[PDB]
């Protein structure tokens, strides 16, 4: 196994993959790495399984049909591994906690959101459809581009949103497209 988690990059308290050479603190894997379970597989791992188990889910798809897509487990469980793949990039940092808005010339968006929002709301089941966790990610950066304005800190949001956008298109099987 690894000696640093695969999400932050650090070391510390460790849970190991059984089925992989991964490992991730706690709170860092989604969901929270389980109590129990001997042997234990990690996201990764569990998302390669359900396309081995299936090798057409990875024909090509349109968004439109992904978005419609109710939350069922399968889903469920891709939504929350995008969602790992974005915190895995250490510029996640500025969009993980509750933001706050004062900045001379610009106000705060009408619907702030942020990805400790998100990872809850996943986790609470509030998403019925895959559309509904896209929606907030997406608002994510959004909110931040319109925020920040010309300041060149709108960058940050232009890519993490582009490592968002990479990984939806890997992990749901977009059709490719020039
Ligand atoms: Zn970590
Ligand atoms: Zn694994
Ligand atoms: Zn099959």
């Amino acid at each position: 196994n690894s000696n640093i988690c695969e999400v932050c990059n650090k070391w510390g308290r460790l849970f190991c993959c059984d089925t992989c050479p991964r490992s991730f603190h706690e709170h860092c894997h989604i969901p929270s790495v389980e109590a129990n379970k001997n042997p234990w597989s990690c996201i990764f791992c569990r998302i390669k399984t359900i396309q081995e188990r299936c090798p057409e889910s990875q024909s090509g798809h349109q968004e439109s049909e992904v978005l419609m897509r109710q939350m069922l487990p399968e889903e469920q469980l891709k939504c929350e591994f995008l969602l790992l793949k974005v915190y895995c990039d250490s510029k996640s940092c500025f969009f993980a906690s509750e933001p706050y808005y004062n900045r001379e010339g610009s106000q705060g968006p009408q619907k702030p959101m942020w990805l400790n929002k998100v990872k809850t709301s996943l986790n609470e089941q509030m998403y019925t459809r895959v559309e509904g966790f896209v929606q907030d990610m997406r608002l994510i950066f959004h909110n931040h581009k319109e925020f920040y304005r010309e300041d060149k800190f709108t960058r940050l949001g232009i890519q993490v949103q582009d490592i968002f956008e990479k990984n939806f298109r890997n992990i749901f099987a977009i059709q490719e497209t020039s």
